[PDB]
């Protein structure tokens, strides 16, 4: 049967709700004994790689992760699936109301030598995001200080999400990371600076602490995955097969988003709104057994 297991609950929106539905059908599926730890993508990945736990590491933002591979190579982590079908992309933004009264800031360079026009601000990513390390990187590529542009790291997501809305209100500048699709972009309409042509080796040096040749390059397309140990593999093949199947389209996220915000639905009452609602979308996802569980916990 299913026994102990840990999953991490990532720091923002998708993030909550991705680990709210696994855990509610793990536990009412297969009677699992679910810890919720609340992680961000830079401890998590250091935890499995020091301590084998937590079994499940959802979401994992792959962007900016470039000895993922090495380390799934290593044994320590097992991908399963892309939990975020669609993906998503991380990059700079400003308002669309800026970049329509003046349009130079639409390219960095544009912003480097009118720092004005962003309010000498760039808005970073939080501590414990992988996109923290990224976005220092680029500020020293672009040398956005040099350039009278502060690099304002975020205490959380939800402070760097409260900045656009404050912002947006006053119809004022903003300047800084973010992704898409979110709620907050779609309540806030947002243009994503240019920052110029990928380039693979670039990005994978700003994403590593420990390599100092930084350069110009913006975020590829991120995969998002649901990924575990092999041991926590081993043990319960039943979880693995239906964490492989566990997955939204961003249509389907979004569906889900909006519903917990026009209600004031807690995370677990947006997944119990999900599954209701969707038998047709993850009936697939449960073997027979579970179903039976789910089936007569549900309604
Ligand atoms: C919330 S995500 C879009 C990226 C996560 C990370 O950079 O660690």
């Amino acid at each position: 049967e299913c026994g102990e297991v840990s999953i991490t609950e990532m720091n923002w929106a998708s993030a909550s709700v991705v680990t709210t539905v696994a855990t509610f059908l793990m536990e009412q599926g297969y009677g699992c004994a679910v810890t919720v730890v609340p992680s961000s993508t830079v401890p998590a990945v250091t935890s499995v790689s020091e301590t084998g736990e937590p079994d499940i590491l959802t979401e994992l933002w792959l962007s900016s992760l470039p000895n993922y591979a090495k380390l799934e190579a290593q044994g320590t982590v097992r991908t399963l699936t892309e939990v975020l079908s669609d993906g998503g992309q991380e990059g700079w933004w400003v308002p669309q109301y800026l970049a329509e009264a003046h349009p130079e800031v639409t390219t960095i360079e544009g912003i480097l030598a009118n720092p004005d026009l962003v309010g000498g601000r760039f808005h970073r990513s939080p501590d414990g995001w992988a996109a923290a390390i990224v976005d220092s990187s680029l500020a020293k590529a672009w040398d956005l200080e040099g350039n009278g542009i502060e690099v304002f790291a975020h205490g959380s997501g939800e402070t760097l999400a409260t900045s656009i809305a404050a912002a947006y209100a006053d119809r004022e500048p903003w300047f800084g990371y973010y992704w898409a699709p979110t709620s907050v972009l779609g309540k806030f309409p947002m243009v994503m600076v240019d920052l110029g042509e990928f380039d693979a080796d670039i990005h994978a040096c700003n994403s590593k602490a420990d390599c100092a040749n930084v350069g110009k390059s913006p975020y590829p397309r991120a995969r998002v995955i649901t990924a575990v140990t092999p041991g926590f593999a081993e043990e319960n093949p039943e979880i693995i097969e239906m964490l492989s199947n566990l997955s939204f389209t961003n249509d389907q996220m979004g569906a889900i988003l909006a519903w917990q915000e026009e209600n004031g639905a807690s995370s677990e009452e947006a997944a119990v709104w999900f599954l209701s609602n969707n038998s047709d979308i993850w009936a697939g996802w449960v073997n027979d057994a579970a179903r039976e569980n789910l089936a007569a916990l549900i309604p």
